[PDB]
């Protein structure tokens, strides 16, 4: 699906080595521009393995 390819691409975003040394407002505010949702930021985020609360993430988006 579209969604299950945004959530990919998001997770090897997250997975770089540079991106890992990026804020995670940043991160957050690049990946809402690429079309996805903070629900699917926030899947991204866990299965990365550095959890971030929805509350948090639609905090940085609001
Ligand atoms: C917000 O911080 C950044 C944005 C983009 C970049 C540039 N790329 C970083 C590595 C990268 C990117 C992308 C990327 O833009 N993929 C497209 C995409 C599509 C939908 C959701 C997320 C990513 N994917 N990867 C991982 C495999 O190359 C984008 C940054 C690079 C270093 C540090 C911070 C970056």
């Amino acid at each position: 699906s579209e969604r299950e390819k945004r959530v990919s691409n998001a997770v090897e975003f997250l997975l770089d080595s540079r991106v890992r040394r990026t804020p995670t407002s940043s991160k957050v505010h690049f990946l809402k521009s690429k079309g996805l949702s903070a629900e699917e930021i926030c899947e991204a985020f866990t299965k990365v393995g550095q959890p971030k609360t929805l509350n948090e993430i639609k905090r940085i988006l609001s």
